[PDB]
């Protein structure tokens, strides 16, 4: 009833698995509100930028894709309450002894160009007084961080908490910095029931302990 559209391939989020489903917390996450609030949904994974047209277009009535909120998105889309603080993250091997940004003194930290955990990195360079080695891909980070080339990482916090659910063997010793929030997005002026009913279901998914549960099966 509901057309809701996603992403294709945003681990933790939304991706497909080994049976060729897509699944992942804003999978989980909408299916579960919609059967709570009683409405129908029918979900659609075109990718993230094809998502966004089909809502402006009123094709689709809703995105959920790991969506960050921000004031320009503000301006076409009006957005639910939050359902996860996105933050970025150190990482380091098990073995690490790095305890705190204070520990990173003369070390050197991983990152990748272009992203809000290089800019917070940056602007704390002088601060902590550590090395960055920047890279093109994850790839070649991680393989970096564990050849022992660079002492830590700095990355997303989902994505590493997902790889470390997943079972590598990585570790996050300090607590993340908030880089912003993310939520379920309709048309600017449309579809207001639905907004209403995903935040509706969202505090009632949260009150009985179901929406922790999805949280720990991709972050836990
Ligand atoms: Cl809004
Ligand atoms: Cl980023
Ligand atoms: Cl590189």
């Amino acid at each position: 009833k509901y057309i809701i559209a996603s992403d294709s391939s945003f681990a933790p989020f939304v991706f497909q698995n080994s049976s060729n489903q897509y699944t992942g917390i804003d999978m989980e996450l909408i299916k579960a509100i919609a059967k709570d609030q009683g409405f129908e949904i029918e979900i659609t994974n075109p990718g993230f930028d094809a998502a966004i047209s089909a809502v402006q277009a009123g094709q689709a009535d809703g995105i959920i894709a790991g969506m960050s909120v921000t004031d320009a998105r503000k301006a076409t889309f009006d957005f639910s309450e939050s359902y996860y603080t996105a933050n970025t993250i150190l990482g380091v091997k098990e073995s690490s002894n790095i305890a705190s940004y204070e520990d990173l003194k003369g070390k050197t930290v991983g990152v990748k160009n272009g992203t809000a955990s290089q800019t917070f990195l940056t602007e704390n360079q002088s601060k902590y007084g550590y090395k960055i080695k920047t890279f093109a891909d994850g790839s070649s980070m991680y393989d970096s961080l564990n050849t022992g080339a660079i002492d830590a990482v700095m990355d997303d916090e989902p994505v590493l908490k997902y790889s470390i659910s997943q079972g590598q063997k990585l570790k996050t010793p300090i607590s993340g910095t908030p880089i912003g929030e993310t939520a379920f997005a309709v048309k600017k002026g449309a579809n207001p029931e639905l907004i209403e009913m995903f935040n509706n279901g969202l505090a009632n998914l949260k009150a009985n302990g179901e929406f922790q549960k999805i949280l720990d099966k991709y972050l836990a």
